[PDB]
């Protein structure tokens, strides 16, 4: 639950930078072995007791969410600053990985997005709405093991129309984001709606227009992105339906 700072070694290089924290790679001593971890060090400049409350609440939320397809919590550590200790996904975000590894097979991409649907089906079942599902928020443990993470101005290009218009956030608006995620993945981490303003994307979507099928993307997978992009929220699938369609496809295509 609560970790001993003496058992925690921090590297001075930053994996992430933010207004309320700095992420650093570390090592947590465990009897015989040492476990590589990612550490959010609370930056409370600031200087409120509610910021610490938020970190402790996130820790409680994370404790409840236990699934192999989400960045899992190791524990909390109170030292020079408050620290949240998480497992390390050594390859970093899915977008950057794919921009540098054009050799990734489309069979390997089906497996990754299915794993993302599995973790999102879990979050849906636990009544948890992500709100920032994108490729940059999918971190790789290995090339065959994806984990969902969550690191004013909004990520409009991943937003469902009911989020832009009425601020209605649900698991079904996370489904829309999943479809933008799938597009980013088969496009080898290229930016969705490249060079468009958020306002331009809203207008395009209202004309019934959607992003084209990436090069080499299987047709069944593009058909699924399009169903994730259903304008009417009531007709849009949930993650139970999405995961089941990806599971079947993985069972058919990837078995070997
Ligand atoms: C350090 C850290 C603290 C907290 C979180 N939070 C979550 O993952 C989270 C919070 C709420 C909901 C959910 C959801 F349930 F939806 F999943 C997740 C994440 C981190 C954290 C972990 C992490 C793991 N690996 C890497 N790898 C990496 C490698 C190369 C370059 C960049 C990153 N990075 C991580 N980072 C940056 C983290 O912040």
């Amino acid at each position: 639950v609560y970790l001993d700072r003496k058992l925690l070694t921090l590297e001075d290089k930053e994996l992430g930078s933010g207004n309320f924290g700095t992420v650093k790679k570390g090592y947590y001593q465990m009897k015989k072995v040492v476990k590589t971890v990612a550490v959010k060090i609370l930056k409370n400049e600031a200087n409120d007791p509610a910021l610490k409350d938020e970190l402790l609440a996130e820790a409680n939320v994370m404790q409840q969410l236990d699934n192999p397809y989400i960045v899992r919590m190791i524990g909390i550590c109170e030292a020079e600053s408050w620290m949240l200790v998480m497992e390390m996904a050594e390859l970093g975000p899915l977008n950057k990985y794919l921009q540098q590894n054009r050799h990734v097979k489309d069979k390997n991409i089906i497996e990754l997005v299915h794993q993302v649907s599995m973790g999102m089906k879990y979050l849906e079942e636990s009544n948890f709405v992500h709100r920032d599902l994108a490729a940059r928020n999918v971190l790789l443990v290995t090339q065959h093991y994806a984990k969902i993470s969550d690191f004013g101005k909004w990520p409009v290009k991943w937003y469902a129309p009911e989020c832009i218009n009425y601020y209605k956030f649900s698991s079904k608006s996370d489904v829309w984001s999943f479809g933008v995620l799938m597009w980013e993945a088969f496009s080898y981490g290229q930016k969705p709606y490249r060079g468009m303003k958020g306002s331009e994307v809203t207008a395009m979507l209202e004309k019934g227009e959607r992003m084209g099928c990436p090069a080499g993307c299987p047709r069944e997978m593009y058909d699924l992105m399009n169903l994730c992009w259903t304008y009417d929220v009531e007709n849009r699938p949930g993650f139970a339906a999405v995961e089941l369609r990806l599971r079947n496809y993985y069972y058919d295509v990837v078995n070997h």
